């Protein structure tokens, strides 16, 4: 646990990262791996077939050029593209996500210098002075970044080309009327309440079943497509037991190929059936619509205005890009939304507290099944749970009912933050023997709960240092290697490829993953902020994470990741608020570290710090936050007038009419 | 402190109230007192000169008819006018203020029955069950009243005649431009951002000096007007030392009459001067304007929409009625607003905590000056402070910068609530020896502050019982007597009357006084809710207050009080929230009363109660509150269309143009 010991593990992790980088150098040279290493370039059409032409040499024939810049040159090259160019290459979302890593450096580097020039030499009022300076600097940098990101969002929103969401609102909870259809209600309402600028509307329909049937058809057509064209005739008719799939030659359904062709045909028959009972029924039509307006100004008005005396009916909000719309959740009743949120809130309480016990349950189950038909339960335990955490949290957000992928990712990121506040930091080691602490809290005569818990849950430094070195050093290095997407496309272009040209593209690497990546940055913001006034040891390792992550993610944003939506940095208020939470928690923990005994000339200052931080947060929520939630009417009018001058005769009707039909 | 003792004081206070009612019976018979007893009727024009003709008999000649209904008949007569008729007679504000007393009965009567059928007989899980039922009932009644008051407000706003505020917004923080005047900036902005419906605007000017000069002129013209026309020629040239006024024949300024005529003339000369340097200067013009629109729908849009990328500039809010506008605060810079609020927040901390010490200071001062030139310091101490509390709190709200009398009254009512939470209830007796408790808190090694304070600050029952009987029984009875307004007009129609007809009207009794009356109701809501699950003794006395206050205030609303503004019950969210606070405090105190020792099958329920209450509050803030803050666009459009059909050719321009000029 000494500097020496920690430094040994540091060197090991630096080497692990370097090994990853070396493999990356080799794999990125392979012409057949370029599809999954330069995906963004192909998605942009700037690069051609994989290796600028594809299928060439330069692979294992020359391995990787023996040097130092083989596994290092990609770093300065990632830092070469200007930010403006990356805004048009990747998007504003990705550029401001990168700005969070730069913010971490802009905040922690100066405060690391301060903590290393005060604490370690002079080793108390120094702690409180440091705390103050740290919070002042953090807030100053947060305000400057709130301003820059807001100005970037506004510049982006103004220079953006026509988007259907700029003219549309999602009206929800349209009150049911026994004499009129949802469509008629909507049309009439917006023709009398927004007469001057109402253009068109698109009622939301529950086409979830039809969509799932179409998705099932495609899945089944591609299930045994590998087997269908393996050798045709009668191939390996595998039987993945119908309960979980995968498997293969395990159940009893041999039949034929292409997932037993008749099955694909019966799914097609059900698709036809559903199509009939979804277009001609008027019961699939949900109490919601997508109302478009002739001007962006009018849509802004509608989005930021109450329409009726019942503020829970005719709820109008800025619509999301048609590609950001999560259609399954647009068919969930509004009343249900609130109940689902509550159910998922308590399910999360359970997931963030009583989760080690179910993990131990499955661990014990795995020991039993391990004996039956070398093992040592490696890779399971909680590692697998941490890989599934983002997905579990995402399905929880989908249950809650968010109708935009952007918002779902933002909700999952907020949940992951709370998970990390509890299970990585305050409350990880306090969770002794499952709910033993909770049993004592239930049988506690007085209110000793905070006492017991707080006292023994502040966590340690050297242990956290190893976490940064494993998850934030070698972890971000593994990201550059893109192992799983490579494997996926390898076992797809060799398996179920059968494409006429380039239709079977499993090269898609998804996006940055705000629901996972941001929680990581925020956990290191938390760690670095809480420990800063106490120990200056966490800061150096946290800073290496920020620098490495900046470069690895910049590379991945320029070369691999493709944005699945464009929210124009709408998530920044969330980011800001989580660093504000980190700050407040830091000051609260310092109050505890320096409150017992101490002095009466310490508490007045350690109580002013949280207040100042909350006041700054409120100032920032009133100065910069509105830019991310409401479109200013002057900006909307400016865009409208300029567009109507450049294009005097645009038929917005056609463009906005079919924009919000369910993709099915 | 026994039932007997408390009942003796009860009888005394019942008799005091009856004595007040008896004097009221006599005084309301006097034909010369009718001006200040039936003021509303004269303000409405329904009644003529004082005693339906004025100056008659029926005074002391027959005294008061010896009976029982002399001092009792006014009660059923006050309960005779229907609520709808009172909405058009007095206003919605006054009708919903009366509804708070009825709400108190609707909440406390059923819960008094429950507490008297459970606690007293069976005398613990009964306390927690009572608490639950009490909160459920209170919330149910709160929700039902939120609904009724909201529907009443919407019905009122729809049936209201054209009001200038229905088409106007107060734009604040108009960004300074070196090339354009505030007027030009405003006009251009709203002609490009709200082109379709912008009508006119009225820039706010700092005419505070001119207004104060005009007010000074009138004050001086009426100062020694009594003396001017006492006997004319050369009358008693009194000298109120110029530092506080009043006095008379005390300073050195003898001069002449009418406050030394030359002074009135020099104030008139300064009025002329100021008029020049306020109309022709463009530096008096504040960065704010009153923008009117052709439709109420457009003003609603503007009020509930962000106008520019800087959400702190071009701030648009629904304008208040020109009569509700507090013009002095419309000339206070927006930046200053925030600082002033903070300064007044800490001044209030001082007023609600360290206030007994300044009272003791002045008390000790009065002992010294008492000897100099029978005394016993009667009526001073804190009684005088409680009469000045509403005024102090009002001047604090005026400092904060609220530009509407309605909002100033609402702010002062909120402050008075906090004062009462602390100094009437939790923290009154804990304030031992000024700041002795605070000195110990400053030198407290651990966090023993909550412990010490809470333990010894829950207050007692019998003592509170006497408070209800004095302030809520005899207090509301004294209100019916209207002593001070009577005296004022008596010493004005006999003093500085000199009116050609009926111009010197000091019969104006003001309004209900939301800034004072509501805090009282809320203090009894608090007391009755906190004590209910513990003791059922406070409830009966609290219920008598509600009943008596309902009848006395209904009488005063129908006969005396005249509304100075019409907010259409916009204060109800505040009322609701203060009863919600009472509920939460009640549950917190019950947790303390029943948490030490007790059981582990009591805490889970006593922690669910506050959560349920906050959840209900949030539901009510999302369902009913928006009706009080934002005008629904459908309602605005309905009013607009109906009005444009009844009156096809209205020139809203003329009506809305001169509506917002400073009354000077």
């Amino acid at each position: 646990a000494t500097l020496k010991d920690i430094g040994v593990s540091a060197g090991i992790n630096i080497l692990t990262a370097f090994i990853f980088f070396i493999i990356f150098a080799f794999l990125r040279l392979q012409p057949f791996n370029d599809r999954v290493y330069f995906s963004k370039w192909y998605l942009r059409g700037l690069r051609s077939s994989p290796a600028s032409g594809g299928g060439f040499a330069g692979r294992f024939v020359n391995l990787e050029l023996r040097s130092y810049l083989k596994f290092l040159h990609w770093m300065p090259e990632a830092l070469k593209m200007p930010e403006r160019e990356l805004i048009d290459h990747a998007g504003l979302d990705s550029v401001v996500y990168l700005r969070i890593y730069w913010l971490g450096l802009k905040i922690f580097a100066p405060i690391a210098m301060l903590a290393w020039a005060v604490l370690v030499p002079v080793n108390f009022w120094a702690h409180i002075i440091m705390a103050y300076a740290f919070t002042i600097w953090t807030c100053y940098m947060l305000m400057k970044e709130y301003e820059t990101v807001a100005n970037m969002r506004l510049q982006f929103l103004a220079s953006e080309g026509r988007r259907p969401d700029q003219f549309t609102v999602l009206v929800r909870n349209v009150p049911p009327d026994p004499d009129e259809t949802v469509s008629e209600l909507v049309e009439h309402f917006f023709l009398v309440n927004h007469p001057d600028n109402y253009l068109t509307h698109q009622v939301v329909c529950n086409a979830n079943k039809l969509a799932d049937l179409v998705s099932k058809k495609t899945k089944l057509q591609n299930w045994l497509d590998y087997y269908q064209l393996k050798y045709t005739r009668n191939n390996s008719q595998i039987r993945p037991i119908t309960k979980l799939g995968c498997l293969g030659l395990c159940g009893q359904k041999v039949d034929a190929i292409e997932h037993y062709i008749a099955e694909v045909d019966k799914t097609s028959k059900e698709i036809a059936e559903e199509r009939e009972n979804v277009v001609n029924d008027q019961k699939s039509v949900m109490p919601a619509s997508f109302v478009s307006f002739k001007t962006r100004w009018a849509a802004a008005v509608c989005a930021q205005t109450t329409q009726t005396r019942n503020p829970t009916e005719w709820l109008t909000e800025w619509a999301a890009e048609p590609r950001d719309i999560y259609w399954p959740n647009l068919a969930i009743p509004y009343v249900s939304l609130t109940v689902r949120r509550l159910v998922m809130n308590v399910a999360f309480f359970f997931l963030t507290f009583f989760f080690i016990i179910p993990i131990a349950f499955v661990q014990s189950l795995a020991t039993i099944e391990g004996i039956e038909k070398q093992g040592l339960l490696a890779g399971i335990a909680l590692k697998l749970f941490l890989i599934f955490l983002p997905a579990i949290l995402m399905t929880m957000s989908k249950f809650e009912g968010f109708t935009s992928v952007s918002f779902l990712e933002r909700r999952s990121a907020s949940r992951y933050y709370i998970f990390n506040l509890v299970n990585v930091f305050l409350g990880s080691v306090i969770a002794g023997a499952a709910f033993e602490q909770l049993n004592s809290f239930l049988n506690q005569s007085p209110n000793q709960i905070p006492k017991t818990i707080g006292m023994a849950i502040p966590m340690k430094a050297t242990a956290f240092i190893t976490y940064i070195m494993v998850d934030g050093w070698a972890g971000v290095a593994g990201e550059i290697l893109m192992l799983k997407p490579l494997i996926i496309y390898h076992l797809k272009n060799a398996f179920l490829v059968k494409t006429e040209k380039d239709r079977e593209e499993a090269m898609n690497p998804g996006s940055i993953g705000f629901n996972t990546g941001e929680p990581q940055i925020q956990l290191y913001f938390l760690l670095g902020l809480v420990y800063a006034p106490v120990t200056p040891m966490l800061l150096p390792f946290i800073l290496v994470f920020f620098a490495l992550a900046y470069v690895v993610y910049r590379h991945q944003i320029i070369n691999v990741y493709n944005q699945e939506y464009e929210s124009a940095a709408a998530f920044w208020p969330d980011v800001h608020g989580r660093v504000i939470t980190a700050l407040i928690i830091s000051q609260l923990l310092l109050m505890g570290l320096l409150g017992t005994k101490h002095a009466a000339s310490a508490a007045p200052f350690l109580i002013a710090l949280p207040v100042i931080t909350i006041g700054f947060h409120r100032f920032c929520k009133g100065r910069f936050e509105p830019a991310f939630v409401r479109y200013p009417l002057q900006e909307a009018m400016m865009k409208d007038t300029l567009e109507r001058a450049r294009e005097p005769n645009l038929n917005l009707k056609g463009y906005l009419q079919d924009a919000y039909i369910h993709p099915v």
